[PDB]
């Protein structure tokens, strides 16, 4: 298996470009920036809204707990090669403490309004807008030989008065290589592709296309995470209780893969649930036949039949946010 579209671009350009073991970080001054209130955290970072003690501007300081210096080097180097790039967080500064070499990474501040309390207000409309912003961002870093691999609304920073949106977290990215078999340990466990969950490793950027998918029924349906699943093995239970069992069969069959006796016996049969099926009196004015028919080609077992992200932006879906853009 392997991409549709942009498969040599970490093939043409020279390999400074994607080896980030070979980065050698230029350090910032640590005393420029000043934690002002914490805004967040992880498994891997805390994050506060900061001061740029120079220019009194407002920063994000990416306070990175104890993990590898590989994912570090990783994280700076995807960083670099994206910034600038249609919605794509900038990273400013890159500081250490001294005594505890403990890195933060600095970054352009979003004024952001957690998707729990902005998604439910967003009309119809602001719906198509943002999910045709965070697309922008998405052909941008697979342009560019990168896969996010964690989209999901918590890395998906939105000024709503500005209407500005910013991809972040870029802490499990990486750089696609023809062939590669990659750790399917990534993503959250509600926006996991189906590649991911029986095993499938040579994966690629239609990965992020099936966590966009997810975050956009979540949105439509209003039911958040649209895949709720307990654990991975309930995550696909769930995933093949939607879109049906005979769809997962001849995909299992297409990449010569079987699952864990356990997972085939938890998954059973099931037929599939068509979209229709899920609207109701509060999803309503979201729920169109064209956001359907976006939606069910994005979440397609198959990642080669999904649409590319550049194929998306041009649903006609969209059409209304184009014009307004033309
Ligand atoms: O502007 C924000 C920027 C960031 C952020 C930026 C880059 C990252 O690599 C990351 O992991 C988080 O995270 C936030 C998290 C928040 O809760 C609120 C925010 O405004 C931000």
């Amino acid at each position: 298996s392997k991409a549709r579209v942009y498969a040599d671009v970490n093939v043409l350009r020279p390999k400074e470009y994607w080896d980030y073991e070979a980065l050698t970080v230029q350090w910032g001054e640590q005393d420029d920036y000043e934690v002002v209130r914490k805004v967040g955290r992880g498994k891997y970072s805390e994050v506060f809204e900061g001061i740029n003690v120079n220019n009194n501007e407002k920063c994000i300081i990416k306070i990175l707990k104890p993990v590898k210096k590989k994912k570090i080097k990783r994280e700076i180097k995807i960083l670099q090669n994206l910034c600038g790039g249609p919605n794509i967080v900038k990273l400013l500064d890159i500081v250490r403490d001294q005594h505890s070499k403990t890195p933060s990474l600095i970054f352009e501040y979003v004024n952001n309004t957690d998707f729990k309390v902005l998604y439910p207000t967003l009309t119809d409309y602001d719906i198509r807008y943002y999910i045709y912003e965070l697309l922008k961002a998405l052909d941008y870093c697979h342009s560019q030989g990168i896969m996010h691999r964690d989209v999901k609304p918590h890395n998906v920073m939105i000024d709503h008065e500005l209407r500005k949106l910013r991809l972040i977290d870029w802490g499990l990215a990486e750089f696609y290589h023809p062939g590669k078999e990659y750790n399917v340990r990534v993503a959250s466990r509600y926006f996991k592709g189906p590649e991911l969950l029986v095993d499938l490793q040579d994966y690629d950027y239609s990965l992020d296309m099936w966590s966009l998918g997810c975050m956009f029924a979540g949105m439509i349906f209003r039911k958040e995470p649209f895949f709720y699943g307990h654990d991975n093995h309930d995550q696909l239970v769930k995933i093949a209780k939607v879109l049906g069992t005979d769809g997962l069969n001849v995909y299992l069959n297409k990449y010569r893969i079987e699952l864990d006796p356990q997972l085939e016996a938890l998954v059973g049969r099931h037929s599939r649930k068509p979209w229709l099926k899920f609207m109701n009196a509060d999803n309503q004015h979201l729920v169109s036949p064209e956001a359907i028919d976006f939606l069910d080609k994005l979440l397609r077992y198959d990642h080669q039949e999904r649409l590319t992200a550049l194929e998306a932006m041009t649903h006609p879906y969209f059409q209304q946010v184009r014009a307004a853009e033309n």
